[PDB]
């Protein structure tokens, strides 16, 4: 968990402008969080980038998980291998508010982080899921109590989050 160059936002939330894939390779954290969908189909965004970095090993494992256990629910999670990126990958489903999924489930999604002492993660429900990323950072800060290191790819978004917060 050799996190470097993070800005401390609260006693347990840290933020950096970085590619989460590169952070996972440099740090080899105990847990990397995936911004997943209920069928664990890692087609784009952060999910597609993490899967690509494992050379599809994450997708083959995810398919076997779904055949045995069924899909997750919105607001839920499962722990699978982190492959070459981490000891574990915590797959978490935030609501896709553009498909009518309730924004109240974004608190349930962040609650899954509390089963892990330290996590490297993206903001949930940002990008294609449609939630406002600054609102997602506020829910993370209010809900997560363990130590979370957030990676934000886009520098324009990172500066907006740091300005709104501090
Ligand atoms: O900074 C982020 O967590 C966000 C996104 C991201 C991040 C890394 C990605 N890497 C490759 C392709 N697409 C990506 C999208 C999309 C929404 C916010």
């Amino acid at each position: 968990n050799s996190f470097s160059g993070y800005l401390k936002l609260t006693d347990n939330v840290y933020i950096k402008n970085a590619d989460i894939v590169e952070e996972a390779k440099k740090v080899k954290p105990t847990v990397v969080v995936n911004a997943a969908n209920v069928y664990l189909k890692h087609g784009g965004g952060v999910a597609g980038a993490l899967n690509k970095a494992t050379n599809n090993a994450m997708q083959v494992e995810s398919d076997d998980y779904i055949a045995t256990n069924g899909p997750l629910k919105v607001g839920g999670s499962c722990v699978l291998s982190g492959h070459n990126l981490a000891k574990h990958c915590l797959h978490v489903v935030g609501p896709n508010v553009n498909k009518g999924e309730d924004i109240q489930l974004l608190k349930s999604a962040y609650e899954n982080f509390n089963q892990h002492e330290v996590l490297l993660a993206p903001l949930l429900s940002a990008g294609i899921f449609g939630a406002d990323p600054i609102h997602s950072l506020r829910v993370c800060v209010d809900t997560v109590r363990t130590n979370v290191y957030l990676a934000v790819f886009d520098k324009n978004l990172y500066d907006k989050l740091v300005s709104s917060f501090l």
